């Protein structure tokens, strides 16, 4: 396989600034801010997440293990990865998404929600996929609560944290004995704790259906131990109201139980732009047809995103 050649940029405490709290909890804390690096007349709104605890190992290692991840893949349609901080507590620095998760996006605005707007997200969602695989990377957590709002017409995934580099000339990941999220697991993921680019793609026909549904949960109240029987038994997710035959036939056959015969990242970037140029033909929805507050600061002349630093 070929080298990785990622570039990892260790980053000074003193050259960021934390503006706000966007939340916390006992694995750490996410902050706002910007990051100005020393000597370069440039902004760039971060987030930036730091350790509660400085002496868990286990964390230590984690979050060094997500930030090989990150650096090892840097595209759009996946947030970045700016850097990292070695203090007392270490820091990963990351492109800001302003507008939190898509899942709480679609929920918060569902009124306001178009076709035009979900196919592209739909878009958005394979074209990063289709580049993780190419860098032989299974994300194996792909949900809508990981997909985040850079603007309501560019989405990126994230939460790399159980996202596992493929071994050369390997095409499946055997994980071991683990919390997961079972109602976005493929069936022989959950039966055989296997993942691969196609347990990926099974994941992604769920995250639509969250999109297609505006935010609902996948099997609501059902217990995810009956999952496995009722995947085996044939049964699938319904059909959401505002999905014509096209959309929905998509994502029944993400469901399949042989992978092979799921359809490739690659040809669900090219079937949902066909319906993006056309978007009330494929989804049939109810009435269809400068801030420098966002960074709580008053210059904001030589800010730049980090898609555009390097
Ligand atoms: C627990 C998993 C998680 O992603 N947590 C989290 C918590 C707080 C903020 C963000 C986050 C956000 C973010 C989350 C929520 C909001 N909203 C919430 C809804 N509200 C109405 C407006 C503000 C705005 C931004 N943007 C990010 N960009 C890059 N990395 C991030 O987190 C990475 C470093 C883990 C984040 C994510």
């Amino acid at each position: 396989e070929a080298p990785n050649q990622a570039l990892l940029r260790i980053l000074k405490e003193t050259e960021f600034k934390k503006i706000k709290v966007l939340g916390s909890g006992a694995f750490g804390t996410v902050y706002k801010g910007l990051w100005i690096p020393e000597g370069e007349k440039v902004k760039i709104p971060v987030a930036i997440k730091e350790l509660r605890e400085a002496t868990s190992p286990k964390a230590n290692k984690e979050i060094l293990d997500e930030a090989y991840v990150m650096a090892s893949v840097d595209n759009p349609h996946v947030c970045r990865l700016l850097g990292i901080c070695l203090t007392s507590t270490v820091q990963l620095i990351m492109q800001l998404m302003p507008f939190g998760s898509l899942l709480d996006y679609v929920r918060e605005h569902k009124d306001n929600i178009g076709s035009q707007y979900l196919l592209n997200w739909c878009v958005q969602i394979a074209k990063g996929m289709n580049y993780l695989e190419d860098r032989r990377l299974v994300h194996r957590d792909l949900a809508a609560r990981n997909v985040l709002v850079k603007t309501p017409q560019h989405v990126k995934i994230t939460d790399f944290g159980l996202a596992k580099l493929l071994g050369a000339a390997a095409a499946e990941y055997h994980a071991e004995g683990g919390k997961v999220p079972i109602k976005w697991m493929a069936l022989e993921s959950i039966l055989h704790r296997i993942y691969t680019h196609q347990s990926d793609v099974w994941s992604y026909g769920v995250t639509v259906w969250e999109l297609m549904t505006f935010g609902s949960k996948p099997y609501d109240g059902i217990p995810a131990s009956e999952i496995s029987s009722i995947l085996e038994k044939g049964e699938r997710l319904p059909q959401p109201p505002i999905c014509t035959i096209d959309v929905y036939m998509i994502m029944v056959k993400c469901w399949m139980i042989d992978a092979d015969s799921r359809p490739k990242f690659r040809e669900l970037i090219i079937e949902f732009s066909k319906m993006a140029r056309d978007p009330q033909r494929y989804l049939v929805i109810q009435g269809d047809e400068f801030y420098r507050a966002l960074m709580d600061e008053e210059d904001m002349d030589d800010v730049v995103d980090a898609d555009e630093y390097l």
